[PDB]
RNA sequence: UCCAAGGUGAACAGCCUCUAGUUGAUAGAAGAUAAGGGAAGUCGGUCCGUAACUUCGGGAUAAGGAUUGGCUCUAAGGGUCGGGUAG
């Protein structure tokens, strides 16, 4: 509801904040003192992703974006940005305390509530449709996609 | 000069019939084929076996035997009601 985004995002606003949010903040709206700027996924569409990571920079100022890979196409968004004059910079980053449980601790809390199972199927397969509607077919391709690592 | 059924034909045609009309016309009796030769003649010789397809609407939303739940932003998505502890 209108009322509920518009008291999130004044909230937001207003001490560190982390905002999990679609598409519809990517794009023209400024808030300030955003320091970390992180695509879980790759855009839809790449002209957009220009804009998820351009919420940071105001000034020159000292902010990072970072984004996520599936291992398999992964050697094709790179040189994709580069034709589009955009330098990714490989960032390697330890995954720190999964040395046990974090899937099983996953399972375990979706089986207390029902509820929490359908939600979570829901955006499974919610993001496999989205994957369906993507741009550059050949970067992003449904058969090399990693179905049972997502 | 007017009216004008049906079925086969599956090529106008021809053939057969329904409704409706005829039995009229002196009566009785008693073209085809061919063995061998081949112009020697005369002026002149549609139906059985395959495969892909293939008609109308209504549906919108990735499918339509399966465990259906299916993208981002963007008008509305039936009405109403309901929030704590203390003085």
């Amino acid at each position: 509801q209108t009322s509920a985004r518009t008291k999130t995002l004044t909230a937001f606003t207003d001490s560190n904040s982390v905002l999990f949010t679609t598409d519809v903040a990517a794009r023209g709206i400024d808030i300030p003192d955003v320091d970390l700027v992180i695509q879980l996924d790759p855009p839809t569409n790449t002209d957009m992703f220009m804009h998820r990571c351009g919420r940071t920079g105001r000034a020159n100022r000292v902010g990072k974006a970072i984004t996520f890979l599936n291992e398999g196409r992964e050697e094709d968004f790179i040189p994709f940005m580069q034709v589009k004059n955009v330098e990714l910079e490989e960032l390697d980053l330890e995954v720190k305390g999964i040395t046990a449980n974090f899937y099983e601790d996953f399972r375990n809390w979706i089986l207390e509530d029902r509820d929490r199972f359908d939600k979570g199927v829901k955006a499974y397969v919610a993001f496999i449709k989205y994957y369906s509607n993507h741009s550059a077919t050949s970067i992003f391709r449904l058969q090399s996609l990693d179905y049972v690592g997502i």
